[PDB]
């Protein structure tokens, strides 16, 4: 055999020599050299230094100032939660687990790593639906006086925790599991054993289709959508007014974010897929550990992406960093926003 | 002409279409794309996300275990001071510059810029050499019962400063200047013109010379000291004493720290004296700034060297995270302490 299979595990190591042990029982410094697991270790560890930070960053200055409330500026705040519990969630028993090697907590530290990182994924995928929805509602305005409300934004931020749930949480109550992947520093769902006794070749194919080739499409679809209409060609201040033109500045980054997520999980899903449709033949345990660890920054690139492409929502951070105010930059030009400074309603 | 000086510049762009601006007063957008210079601010951001806790835990905990105290602890103790320097003194600046396409705060903000990314890296070479030294001194131990006291520690610290500042600070009173390169993001010293106005040439000779080749002359030479007496090779808990085989992990260390300096600089250095050999010739504002922004990443890349190659400072840190104690791991082993938990000294 190409592998040895455990009734709980799966290791991409032949037995021949009779290496191989459970990698909820000793290390597997048998995989892989030891400096590399200190290599995943030291990874987690910026990781969680750099994560924790700008997640909770994003999250304090979105509360603070109160006219940050759009539905873009929801979804963010979600995404900024989500971000902390992959942090906190999961990253931390992945920076335990590759400084010992294997998993200590065994299953119970597989499933925290790896429902965070599922958990967190999900719901930065239906959180791009969600995004790609709003862009097209508010672009090609199928209404003819309709509004996203921040009802409208708690709906779709509920909605997004549904379908990331609905598919992070089966594996935890016997619909498919968690399993470890790569150096066995990591979890994942289970592409590897058909085990039927939890049902894995169902789930798998569940989750390939329902979070997945579908989300994909409508937003793929909506984008080709708003292909006529606003376009990444973004002039100066006013485009047919200063309003129509900052609003193709909040499609451009909802197209960057997109590009960014596929980045961070075409080579995972690609890898899972491979290793699902040819299950038992001969991969390595590198093989799943480069885009496993590597899609964990998922936990980090939207804030940044927001940061850099939001003049209004860095102002708010400069803002609030700078203690007092003094938001220096260049403004918004446009609205600005916060607690008592001029957070000022503006609206009609 | 090939490039577009001004008397405040030089834009490696030729203004044959009368499209150059000083990067002083407009946007270096025909440059470069524009999501180039939002990628550039994208990695300044992470950099002053994760240089800033990284240099401060290093801060916090050595001041916090009144152990560590050797001559190390207090070059890196320097070094996370010098780190958090180039951080807010002057990346804050290279990542609004970048936010915006040219230095909107003028000269000043150039002389941010290039003044603590320039004593940043200067104290880091010349720190290069105290420990080059200290090393020498324990290894080829030349003298009898002579040991290196904090006091000699806090000599070779302020020997740094004096050097660094030797070379970081003429530039602002007059001898050579900061000027902004590449996509002009972000500013070095003049290799650029002979603005004999300012004495550039001379300058940069005098830098290329007493502060690079210099230091690394000595450094390397020391090098070669250590090369007979102990060397890469350490074997397990003792090699001739436990002290004389915690010492070769000092050493390892210490040259580490040399080789992760050199990439981050020689790649600099070799552009930036192409450059002043080669003035007015035909490079572009790639040329520079993959280099430049590229070393920027020196005011983290200690912090880490230290964590992963310093068992002692490692556990004694996990200790300061660990709010109270729980040494877990397999504490230092040797020396441990901190504020008052294990700080009991036990010396001679
Ligand atoms: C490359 O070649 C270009 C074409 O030959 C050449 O273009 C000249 O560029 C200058 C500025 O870069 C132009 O002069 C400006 O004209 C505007 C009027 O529209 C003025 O407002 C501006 O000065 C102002 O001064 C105020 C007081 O200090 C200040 O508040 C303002 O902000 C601003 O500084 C300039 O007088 C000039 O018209 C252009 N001539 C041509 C032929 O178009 C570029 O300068 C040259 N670029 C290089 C060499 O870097
Ligand atoms: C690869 O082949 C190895 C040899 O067949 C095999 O080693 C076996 O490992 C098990 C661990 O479960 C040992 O079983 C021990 O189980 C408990 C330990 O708490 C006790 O009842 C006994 O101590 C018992 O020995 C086997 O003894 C051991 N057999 C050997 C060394 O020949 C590996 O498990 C195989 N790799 C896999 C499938 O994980
Ligand atoms: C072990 O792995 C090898 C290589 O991945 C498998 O061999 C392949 O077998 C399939 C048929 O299932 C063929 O289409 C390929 O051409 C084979 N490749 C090689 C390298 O021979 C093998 O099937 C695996 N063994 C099992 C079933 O555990
Ligand atoms: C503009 O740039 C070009 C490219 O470097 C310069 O041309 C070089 O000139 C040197 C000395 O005159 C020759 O040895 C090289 O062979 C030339 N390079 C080539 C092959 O093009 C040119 O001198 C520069 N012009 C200015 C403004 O000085
Ligand atoms: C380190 C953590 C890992 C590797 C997380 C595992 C996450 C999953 C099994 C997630 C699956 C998917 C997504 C989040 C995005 C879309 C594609 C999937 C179905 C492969
Ligand atoms: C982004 C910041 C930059 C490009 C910093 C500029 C720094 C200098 C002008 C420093 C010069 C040098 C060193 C610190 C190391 C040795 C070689 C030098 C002389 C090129
Ligand atoms: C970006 C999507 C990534 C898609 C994943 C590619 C799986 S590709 C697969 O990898 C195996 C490694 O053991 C090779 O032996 C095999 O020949 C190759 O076809
Ligand atoms: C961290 C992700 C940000 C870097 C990726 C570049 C995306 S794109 C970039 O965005 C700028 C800000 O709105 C625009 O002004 C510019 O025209 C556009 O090309
Ligand atoms: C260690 C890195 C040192 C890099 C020094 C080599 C510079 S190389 C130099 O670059 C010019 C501008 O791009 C070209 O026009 C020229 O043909 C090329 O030889
Ligand atoms: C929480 C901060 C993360 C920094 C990681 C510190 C790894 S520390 C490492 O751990 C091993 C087993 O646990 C011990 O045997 C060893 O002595 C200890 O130095
Ligand atoms: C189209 C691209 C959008 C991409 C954006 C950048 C945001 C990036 C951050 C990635 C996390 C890097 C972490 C370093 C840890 C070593
Ligand atoms: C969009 C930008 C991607 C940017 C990425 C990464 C910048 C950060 C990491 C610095 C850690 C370097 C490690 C030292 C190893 C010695
Ligand atoms: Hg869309
Ligand atoms: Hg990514
Ligand atoms: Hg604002
Ligand atoms: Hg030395
Ligand atoms: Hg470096
Ligand atoms: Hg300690
Ligand atoms: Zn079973
Ligand atoms: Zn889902
Ligand atoms: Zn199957
Ligand atoms: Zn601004
Ligand atoms: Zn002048
Ligand atoms: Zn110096
Ligand atoms: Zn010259």
């Amino acid at each position: 055999m190409n592998g040895t299979e455990g009734p709980n595990f799966y290791v991409p190591f032949s037995n021949k020599t009779g290496v191989v042990r459970s990698p909820f029982e000793a290390p597997q410094y048998y995989l892989a050299e030891p400096w590399q697991f200190s290599m995943l270790a030291a990874y987690m560890f910026l990781l969680i230094m750099l994560g924790f930070p700008i997640n909770f960053l994003t999250l304090y200055v979105t509360v603070q100032h109160k006219k940050l409330r759009t539905p873009l500026n929801y979804i963010l705040l979600n995404l900024a939660v989500a971000d902390l519990f992959m942090v906190f969630g999961g990253f931390t028993t992945t920076l335990y687990t590759s400084l010992h090697g294997y998993f200590v907590f065994g299953p119970t530290g597989c499933n925290l790593e790896g429902f965070f990182a599922t958990l967190g994924g999900e719901i930065a995928l239906w959180s791009l639906v969600v995004l790609a929805i709003e862009r097209y509602v508010v672009v090609c305005k199928p209404m003819s006086n309709f509004r996203f409300g921040e009802n409208h934004a708690i709906m779709g931020v509920a909605f997004t925790w549904v379908m990331a749930l609905a598919c992070a949480a089966p594996p935890l109550v016997g619909w498919s599991r968690y399993i470890p992947e790569g150096m066995q520093c990591s979890c994942g769902i289970d592409y590897y054993t058909p085990h039927e006794e939890t049902n894995n070749e169902s789930f798998v194919i569940y989750m390939f289709v329902v979070h997945f080739i579908i989300p994909l499409i409508v937003i793929f679809f909506c984008y080709g959508q708003l292909v006529f209409t606003v376009k990444e060609a973004a002039a100066q201040q006013q485009e047919s007014a200063t309003t129509q033109k900052a609003e193709k500045e909040v499609t451009r980054m909802v197209i960057i974010m997109v590009i960014a997520f596929l980045i961070c999980w075409l080579p995972y899903a690609g890898v899972a897929f491979y290793i699902f449709t040819h299950q038992g033949s001969d991969f390595g345990p590198i093989f799943m550990t480069i885009p496993a660890f590597f899609a964990k920054t998922s936990a980090v690139y939207n804030p940044v992406i927001y940061i850099m492409m939001n003049k209004q929502f860095r102002n708010c951070m400069v803002t609030t960093l700078c203690c007092g105010k003094n938001p220096l930059g260049d403004d918004e030009a446009s609205t600005t926003v916060s607690k008592t400074e001029t957070s000022q309603v503006a609206p009609a």
